[PDB]
């Protein structure tokens, strides 16, 4: 119906506008595009679904996103591909893990203030509909 697609055109205005908030963090400079496969050529063998925030905005507008729990399983793989690929004790790999765990916990604060749990639950039993 008119007004289901009415529901995801709100469901995706919202969703680039988390989105943008995050991607103009600077805590959040490194997760804002693809690793560069030249300068990280093993990220690849490693990590087996890469994900970023440019990604994610390409993903929006493609209409992949029906559910802000969607939404949510790509900025949870941003994090975890993070804390997989740098475990170490060094200071570089430290500090990427505390950036990754404060955009993964900033994404799910913004979201309990400013999504209404109604508008979630219709998305998602359209989502069921279909
Ligand atoms: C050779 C230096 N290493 C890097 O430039 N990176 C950057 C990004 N990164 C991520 C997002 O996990 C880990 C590795």
């Amino acid at each position: 119906s008119m007004q289901e697609e009415d529901t995801f055109r709100e469901l995706r205005i919202f969703l680039r506008n988390v989105t943008h908030r995050l991607a103009i963090d600077k805590r959040f400079r490194v997760f804002t595009k693809p690793v560069d496969p030249d300068e990280v050529p093993d990220y690849r063998t490693v990590i087996k679904e890469p994900m970023d925030l440019s990604s994610v905005i390409s993903k929006i507008d493609l209409h992949k996103y029906l559910t802000v729990k969607d939404y949510l399983r790509d900025i949870d793989l941003i994090c975890s591909n993070a804390l997989e690929y740098n475990p170490d004790r060094d200071p570089g790999d430290r500090l990427i893990r505390h950036r990754a765990c404060a955009l993964r916990d900033t994404a799910y604060a913004i979201i309990k203030e400013e999504l209404d749990e109604d508008f979630e639950q219709l998305c998602e039993e359209i989502q069921e509909s279909r």
